[PDB]
């Protein structure tokens, strides 16, 4: 039926096969866990080399075959859609949770007991997270930079984490509009090598990596009237093409962004009419320009009127690290901003671009949801403490799964310290002792100095939503696996 | 003749081969039997992963080769066409019934005796079901929610089974029209992630997952005049295309649903005329809109007149979980309603969508047929009791098959308790003892607590039709097999 | 010469090969012999599963290779063309007749003797059948239902054999026209699941499984003027297509049956003119409609005139088991009727449809030929008795073949009782004893109770033609084989 | 040079190879020899099964490879072209004649002696046949039915040989025209199942298996004006096609036979003009109709005039065994007649059709040549007697071949009696004794009773031409072989 080399497992072997498939990914990602964790280099058939620490990105780029690992990927994609960050943590938690479930199955605990115990403990776990959640001001500069920096740290770019936090916090508050909802789509991530990471700046306008199509055209336009055409400026015969250019002139437009190309013949006439133009404009760029300038993207020139033109106070061609780019600024009511990321190398600012793509997200989450929690594994410990007590009240066979559920959380405090090169046993004893006496607001592990520390005092915090989503996704994906006991695959 | 690997059986081996083919499916489905049963993950050649408990769906998606299993599938499809739910139960009953038939053949009971005895006992079985059938009010809220919840339970979504029963009972009574017949086609199943299961609501109108094709177009239309065109709004030259748009305007239409695409050039002119439009409308959507608004779907614009326009009090673009959808509501006499299913994950509400597709069905059956019966295997036990007495009066060789027929019903009480992890022997003794003394309205097994209970008191009931169809289909499909003694297959 | 695997026989081996080829089919069909016989499931390369007891149908669907079995098929097709029923009996009789012929060849009886003896005994056999033939009234309700029921019995549908006999007897007398000839082509066999077998009814008009192509069109037409066009209602441009519709209107036609499709544009204009239409009409349907309404099927609209329109008192769209069908009734002089077969399942009424296709045939034969005979093997016994006496008068070597010819008839009394599970020896002794003393009108075997009974008293009779055709075809096909002693096949 | 499997013989081995090749066919046909002989079933690659006794037909249908057997086939085709019947006899005589020649070659008789002796004896053999030839009246009813019946006997259809002889004798005398020559092409052989062999009748007119193309057209035409067109009645546009129909009407034609198709549009207009039409008319049918009616087959309608129309008193559509056929009768001077052959089965009248194709031939030969001879091997014996005496006068080595030539004739008296199952030795002694004493008009073997009888008294005779052609063809084809001593074949 199947290619010679392909193997099949069934019944209890299908269960172990599935846990092992989950173990392959879970083991792969848990080595990237933490600020002191490693990264993966994925190299495709075409020679494209992608180096990252992002779990779902690794899972999207690599070649995963087994359905079990493919449903794990779906969980990783949920993590991205909801939080962005914590892609590793989510898989690691679910990984150990599955290991504990398989140990229960080995201990002759019926799958219906494992499911019940997990779903029970997860319901209380989220109640406990909401109980220990610390309320903060949605627009508090301090916590806004604390959330941001938490994600930033453990990266080479953390040398400028103060500048990075500044740019992201301001960008979020800029685009939040009302009080409030943060739409990431209002902030563009633009990256150009040159200068360093400290130089990165937020530009309240639209910056595109385009130049003025002809050396004969003006290098700047003031009180700019922006026209957006998706139809190429290409017409046979210079008489009709000239009329086209005269029609663009007739609109009162001074700046022309064409999604498609512009014929060299048209570029001559466009220059004669004093019209500055940029061709081959990205679909995204056409949209950002419409958002900022209020320009209306027109299909057919016949539909283009003076009322379809957008406004910009100044559209100017500027050079950065030698490269000519167009800055669209001083717009009446720009609904888009551009973050210009600087750095010593393209590949460095490629990492920064992704790092801040997350940071700008989690800061927005912190504003939208005014509950944050301490990091360094403090919450996971709190949950281990209280759920162990709950397990005793629950009793029966269910107490077996509930105890394992709570204990599963210890893979994070442990593997974190393991990647830090710390004593797995002693760290866990000293952290749990310090947590138990001092509290959750006086705990967690600082792998940066290699000692138990007050994570909250040190500004090591993360949104409640991140923590509760991690529990939600992990628990329901574990139950998902547990619900399946028969795999029917086509050839 | 046949590919090396393919095997052939003949005569008595063809009989055993056929029973074994039926055993393969019957064994596969009986593991999914009950609220505490498992589910199957079917993964095709393209990577599509489908996780379900539905028997016929499993049989449609999987690759079945043997003609015997393919005719079993036809039985499973009959179960869907008639009842929807109970796809597993029907196969399991028929499975054991075939096993009992093969035991009779082993006991040297002529196939004509097995057929006669089964057809005889099945005739009395349906008389017995009609005898024990409990009459209920067709519009009794209580029994309507009891039928609904019976199907709902054993699912993760049962946490909100009260909300789900509420939505389905109201939806059925809404579309029933006269007293009465329930047409499922009048209720749309729409599912969008966001919120939870408690939030699911019934919208007396038509909701489609479409947006306003241009940002320039109005976001809502009051006293809406809906036009339905299946011809794409695509015409070479802006003069003729403009005339087309002017012709749509001429109708008095304000809302335009086009089954095909709308050219960007047309979208400009449509906006200029204040016409709101949605393109690429699904064939189903074009029909639901015609049903609700009374709009007449027009092929050629030449045929479109003002008399072909449908009415809606308000057609409005609303965002749900960020996604823009069109709500068509306040129609004069809407003949279609939309059930908007909410939940924390797309894959969760994918299961809810199917769960309520059945629930809305069986509630409609309960209204149309005012007879319901107790669940938990109580009927199957009653039948075992009375048919054993009947068997004694029948006598001859026929009594052998009649006794086996009645005993075959015990696979359900047994496998149910087996999936529950209960004592197969003791449960059956305690249930049959409790049934015999207390009655059928004071019996059945509650696998939810793992004890014999009053299923009727607990609202664990199902339509008589479900139970009688299970007997009808199983008995005639067993006889079908029994009638065939020679398999003639092409290469 | 031939593919490795293919075998060749010659001379006396060609004779045995041919008898064995005849034995393969004869043995296959004799297991289906009788009301208590079995059926065959034929499954082709495409997955099509056909379950039947009809001999020629089995022979048409299966893959027969040997020329000898292919000429046997030709005999089976003659049986269908003449009688319809008795497809098994004919082959079984010929099968044993060939076995007896091969025994004679083994006994060193020259093929010219075997041929002479068979042709001699067959000439007297038909004289004997005409001698014992019982004359009945051509329009006697009683014998008409007896002939019908004889064919019907031994089927699951026999539970309603009284309703079925009623429908067929009335349908035959309805279409017989003069006194008389019954043309089966005047009775349509239509089958729709829903209800049961008792509900089957005869509709003196034409019922087609078509709906009203548009929801805008009238759902019924009174004093209907039916138009029949085989040209599709498809014309480029709405001006010419409108003129086409106006031309149909001009005819005075109110109902339009188009053999081909109808363009959606035309469906709009057709509705505007109040013309009801059905497209994709089957070639057969176009003919039945012409027969009933007297409508003239027109190729080109140019040829269509008001004189070409047929009449129906009422053409109405009605729903049955939910499905929309068109009933064409109250026609002035309908020359076609439709039998609407009801039942609990499509596959059940698929069997009923074939069962009554035969029943309506043999009743027509009984009317056309006023001679019928008793069943249960009574005639075959009578023939064994008298031909044994004739054999003695004939003498010589010819008497050897004549004795074997008469004895060959015993395969039917025997295999019938064998399929019934009765004593092959004792049954034959008790039947022949009862026949010899009481007569042919006081004999035959009742396999329904498993005892010798008066088949005539019990209404177990069949047309003389059936019995005499069985002898004619079997004898001449045996002689056919006997005449061939050399097989010359191409590669 | 040649495919592995192919063999080559040379010199004396080429001679034996050639005799063996002739023996293969000669042995194959001699089993079909006589009224009590067998037949052959030839089955091709497409599944076509042809059962016959005709030698040349067997040789045409089978696959013959060897050049020697292929030249034997040419002899068999000469037999058909000249006589028709006696295809077996001719080969058998030549077969033994070749065997006797090979025995002579074995006896060291030079091929020049074998040739000389055969050519010598064959010259006297034909003189002897003309000497014993019995003169009969060319139009003597009695001998005309005797010749006919001789060919007819030994067939299942001989039960009606009196009816068959009647039809053929009348048909021949009908078409003979002058005194005389019989042209078989003037008699059509038409066969339709239904009725029996006694019912076969001769229709002095033309019967074709065609119907009236439209139900709207007249079913009969009196004083019919027949038009013959080989151009299809197919014209784009109804205006030009109508003019075409009007042009046919203009001719005065009432009946139209079109060799090609007739468009449905034309069939409408043809009916409106009262023109009856039949399409797809066979090329042969177009010719027979021209012969009978005197109608002139026209290519282009432009060439069709009123003078080209043929006459028939009545052209009428009649049903036979249900099938609609056209009878063209009462023509002024019909030059064609149709023999309508009836019978219980298509395959039976397929044999009758060929049987009478010969019978009508040999009766014509008997009229054209007023010499006939006795059958039953009487002539062959006479020749053995006289040629033995001649051999003695001839002497030398030539006498060896001449003796063998005469003795070769004994294969017919012998193999005939062998197929009859009679004593090969005793029969030949009793026949030769009876012949020698009583004469040739008082001899021959009657295989029908299995005794020597007076063949002439019993009406067992055949045309002299048949007998003399058998000698001519056999002798010259033997010499042909004898003349070749070297076979040069291409790869």
């Amino acid at each position: 039926v199947l290619p010679e080399n392909m193997k099949r497992y069934m019944g209890r072997d299908a269960q172990r096969m599935n846990i092992l498939a989950g173990r392959i990914i879970a083991e792969t990602v848990r080595s990237t866990l933490g600020p002191k964790g490693m990264d993966k280099m994925l190299v495709d058939d075409l020679g494209d080399v992608v180096v990252t620490n992002d779990g779902v990105t690794i899972l999207r780029e690599m070649s995963v075959e087994h359905p079990a690992a493919k449903m794990l990927i779906e969980v990783a994609k949920t993590q991205e859609k909801e939080v962005g960050d914590g892609t590793t943590t989510a898989v690691v938690v679910a990984g150990e949770l599955l290991r504990k479930a398989e140990e229960l199955l080995d201990q002759n605990v019926h799958p219906t007991i494992v499911v019940k115990g997990y779903q029970a403990a997860a319901q209380k776990a989220q109640e406990l997270l909401k109980t220990i959640a610390c309320e903060v001001g949605a627009q508090d500069k301090e916590i806004l930079t604390k959330i941001a920096m938490t994600s930033i740290t453990g990266k080479g770019a953390e040398k400028a984490k103060e500048k990075l936090a500044e740019i992201i916090v301001e960008a979020v508050s800029a685009v939040v509009d009302d009080e409030g909802k943060v739409d990431k789509d209002l902030i563009k991530i633009e990256k150009k090598s040159g200068a360093s990471i400290d130089d990165t700046e937020l530009i309240k306008g639209v910056l595109v990596d385009k130049e003025r199509v002809s050396a004969q055209m003006p290098k700047k336009v003031t009180d700019a009237k922006i026209a957006l055409l998706n139809c190429a400026i290409e017409e046979t015969a210079s008489e009709m093409l000239k009329d086209m250019v005269a029609e663009i002139k007739a609109s009162g437009a001074n700046v022309l962004f064409c999604q498609k190309g512009i014929d060299d013949l048209a570029q001559h006439y466009l220059a004669k009419e004093g019209i500055v133009a940029a061709r081959r404009v990205k679909k995204s760029d056409m949209e950002k320009l419409a958002k900022a300038t209020g320009a209306n993207v027109i299909a057919a020139i016949a539909a283009l009127s003076a009322q379809d033109l957008g406004d910009a106070g100044l559209v100017e061609e500027r050079k950065i690290s030698g490269d000519s780019m167009i800055f669209v600024e001083e717009c009446k009511h720009p609904k888009a901003v551009t973050m210009l990321i600087r750095g010593t190398t393209e590949h460095v600012i490629e990492e920064v671009a992704r790092a801040v793509d997350d940071a700008v997200g989690v800061v927005g989450c912190t504003i939208e949801d005014g509950r944050i929690v301490s990091g360094g594994g403090s919450t996971e410990v709190e949950l281990s403490m209280k759920l162990r007590e709950y397990a005793e009240g629950i009793s029966g066979r269910e107490q077996l799964a509930v105890r394992a559920f709570a204990d599963a959380l210890e893979v994070i405090p442990r593997t974190l310290a393991e990647n830090a090169g710390l004593d797995a046993i002693e760290i866990l004893v000293k952290v749990r002792a310090a947590h138990a006496s001092n509290g959750n607001k006086c705990a967690g592990l600082n792998v940066f100095t290699g000692a138990v520390e007050d994570m909250c005092e040190n500004g090591v915090v993360e949104p409640l939503r991140v923590k509760t989503q991690a529990i939600q996704s992990a628990a329901e994906s574990t139950e998902m696996l547990l619900r399946i006991d028969d795999v029917i695959a086509a050839e």
